[PDB]
């Protein structure tokens, strides 16, 4: 498939927008230097106007008015601290031609072809060269559009980014704002002086394999019914032991893992769950708050009692490390990170999640499909490309008969039999 590019704008806010600069948490700096890829798909609706670039645009820029520090540029302090200098300077907006069509991505499996969908940076000539949002609505040869999408994630994190993206899809069918954004980031800063709690086992070296081969990894991506879900719910009844669908669904798939790769009965294995600090921070945080406050938890295991025990055994341990999780905990967090001499250091990459190790994130509370810019929600949405292996996003169905899909990047030779265990319910 060939791809290119028709045009390509900064896009600005339509309206007068603050001339600050925004302060960034320690949450906000334990990021990823890249833009974090997204990637929508829509289906024609058989309209005549269908994803006009006008309309796209006009309500592209409605939007950057509230969400201001989205069309601005990174820059650094004088103690070289990474803020956002909201310049209005304006976000990536390209639009694309496809010789190919959507149905080519087949399942929709978040394999690096989806980068394609999502507009490159040179990431070689300052931080303050580039959009914080890049955008690509490509038209494919069958009528479709894919909506790429690259955030840095020194803006906001995902929860945010969807926030916005949603925003944008209600004002380009003429709606208002439903959720106003919050814009201050001081409500995460750490105290003085920084009182550390605990040692903070999340960003504690992780379990290794005594080895490591190179390793071809692949993506795929396995639909769950909801008789499926329910029939793994109700085995936390095994062994006469209740958890949460996703506290058994993340347990299952860690279990899976743990099995599909052949772990030895000793070999210790650590699970990395992504959890919203929105829901427990103290006191709340206000709606719309726009900015990072996802965290991690991280419960440890053995793979010889994973596999021997029900997975209601590996729900336990998610269970436990998520009600820790607290504000206390959080606070501490912060308070953990204002020490450390480097937060880039502490971002998570594919050593990380190598194997024996696996990081989980589950969309499905996400209105991920309430993307409607007048002619349809998205037929479906994902992570824009999964690099390497060990990371596993649990989607929701964009219809309403309460299946998901479990896409996960797994080695080649693991990823067939981890089919077959996701299966055994
Ligand atoms: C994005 C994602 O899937 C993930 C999983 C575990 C840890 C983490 O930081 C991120």
């Amino acid at each position: 498939m060939k791809i290119h590019v028709r045009d390509s704008t900064l896009v600005r806010p339509s309206a007068a927008t603050p001339a600050v600069s925004l302060w960034n948490s320690n949450v906000d700096l334990v990021v990823p230097n890249f833009h974090t890829p997204s990637v929508y798909f829509y289906r024609p609706s058989g309209a005549d106007n269908f994803f006009d670039t006008a309309v796209m645009k006009a309500a592209l820029g409605r939007a950057l008015v509230s969400f201001y520090p989205m069309a601005g540029r990174l820059k650094r302090d004088e103690d070289g601290r990474v803020e956002i200098d909201c310049n209005a300077e304006g976000v990536l907006f390209v639009e694309a031609e496809s010789d190919g069509t959507v149905d080519d991505y087949g399942d929709f499996a978040p394999s690096l072809e989806l980068r394609r969908l999502i507009p490159a940076v040179d990431y070689s000539q300052g931080i303050s060269a580039y959009p914080l949002l890049v955008l690509q609505v490509t038209f494919f040869k069958c009528g479709g559009v894919s909506l790429g999408v690259g955030m840095q994630h020194h803006a906001a994190d995902g929860f945010s980014g969807l926030h916005f993206i949603n925003t944008w899809s209600d004002m380009a069918r003429g709606l208002d704002i439903t959720l106003p954004p919050f814009i201050d980031r001081t409500l995460l800063s750490a105290r003085d002086p920084p009182q550390p709690q605990f040692k903070h086992v999340e960003y504690q070296p992780p379990p290794a394999m005594k080895t490591y081969e190179p390793a071809e990894t692949v993506v795929s991506i396995f639909k769950l019914t909801k008789d499926q879900l329910t029939t793994l719910k109700a085995k936390s009844k095994e062994d006469g032991n209740t958890y949460s669908s996703y506290e058994m669904l993340s347990g299952h798939v860690w279990r899976c893992t743990c099995l599909a790769r052949g772990l030895p009965e000793e070999q210790e294995t650590k699970l990395y769950i992504a959890t919203d600090g929105r829901s427990r921070l103290q006191p709340q945080l206000p709606p719309g708050y726009f900015g990072n406050v996802i965290f991690t938890a991280t419960p440890l295991a053995v793979a010889g009692d994973l596999g021997s025990k029900p997975v209601w055994y590996a729900a336990s341990k998610i269970h436990d490390a998520l009600a820790r999780m607290d504000n206390d905990y959080l606070r501490s967090a912060l308070d953990f990170l204002e020490l450390q001499p480097d937060l880039k250091a502490l971002v998570r990459g594919a050593h990380t999640f190598r194997c024996p190790n696996l990081g989980i994130t589950s969309w499905v509370r996400l209105p991920i499909h309430d993307a409607d810019f007048g002619w349809g929600r998205p037929i479906f949405m994902g992570p824009g490309g999964i690099a390497y292996e060990g990371l596993s996003f649990v989607l929701p169905s964009p219809t309403n008969d309460g299946s998901l899909s479990v896409a996960i990047s797994l080695q080649a030779e693991h990823m067939k039999l981890f089919e077959k265990l996701l299966y055994q319910i």
